[PDB]
């Protein structure tokens, strides 16, 4: 929404995000990257926004020459809201209902997995690696990669789970090793809050 | 220099860092990390068919060319760091008359081509690099130019004299969040020699 605020997360980022983050990489992330999108997002607005949703916003922005500015920050508040909800100290279980969603569709979780880090590693320069349903292709999975800012509202696609590959969200814990940062972070996914989206998705 | 590609020989000694702005740790993980990995990724995507071409022959042979995005992306990246690294040395090298003339010229004072610079770099979204080249098109004029993820210059007729890498990998180490601190720091370790030496053979 507008004026705009950084969310309450799931978990203490003092503590960070165990086993896969350090206190220093959440509390970079979250109280210097996406606190300048939230003050950013607010100067850029101002008042003109009130009433609407970061969702609204985004999709009023996008592909608008004359707001990039407002996009890029309204984007990015959006997108890192999306991904601390996605991480858990120790992760929780996928539920039955979005193993049953992802089994179906790629075959296997496993096969899914190594489908997504493959996004994720060949996602050139800053971006993000989304699993999102699609409701103009019967509300089907797919694995969608998107540059900086790029949200996949913008597209009709339904987030499910994000994962950032800003060089920032992994340079603390893991230097160039995003490979090794996109295997690791399964350890942290918060699979029941990715199934309460997967679920609203489905209507 | 040419395919097959080669980590180029630095001025200096990256396992002392780059006094006073740069850390071992941070020289190590961009030059051995980042740049040979562009360095390999290239030599497998140019396979036979780039062999003793140039890296400027490479560059503009497959920008603007779809199929070939990847090549683009590897070719202009070891390019673009070659330039960077070149750029660099440890308490940096004053200012030739010949350049500070130029510089002052154009943008009224030292000073002030500094500050326009920092500015351009810090507002320059995502990954990317911010250059300082002259444009043959226009008197041989200095100009400020921004590029995104591994836009180069060179596809713009554009003739590169300094190049600073803002991909967050190249200050994350030693300045986490902080861009605006390493360019305003950067200054320091410029070989504004070499960029004369670029300045003067771009005419
Ligand atoms: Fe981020
Ligand atoms: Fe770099």
């Amino acid at each position: 929404h507008a004026p705009a605020e950084l969310p309450k997360l799931g978990f203490n980022w003092k503590d960070g995000c165990a086993p896969v983050f350090s206190p220093r990489q959440m509390e970079l992330h979250y109280t210097k990257h996406h606190k300048a999108y939230v003050d950013k997002l607010n100067a850029l607005a101002g008042t003109t926004y009130d009433g609407k949703s970061i969702e609204e916003i985004i999709l009023a922005v996008a592909n608008d020459a004359e707001k990039k500015g407002l996009f890029n920050q309204a984007a990015q508040h959006f997108n890192h809201t999306f991904y601390f909800r996605c991480i858990t100290p120790n992760g929780k279980a996928m539920p039955k209902s979005l193993e049953s969603a992802v089994t179906a569709q790629f075959g296997s979780v496993e096969q899914f997995k190594d489908a997504f880090v493959q996004a994720g590693v060949n996602n050139f320069g800053s971006g993000w690696t989304w699993l999102c349903v699609d409701p103009s292709n019967k509300n089907q999975l797919v694995i969608d990669n998107t540059s900086n800012a790029g949200c996949p509202l913008t597209k009709g696609l339904r987030p499910v789970l994000a994962v950032d590959v800003w060089e920032h969200a992994y340079y603390k814990d893991f230097e160039n090793r995003r490979p090794d940062y996109l295997k690791e972070i399964w350890s942290v996914i918060d699979w029941e809050f990715v199934a309460k989206m997967h679920a609203q998705a489905i209507k």
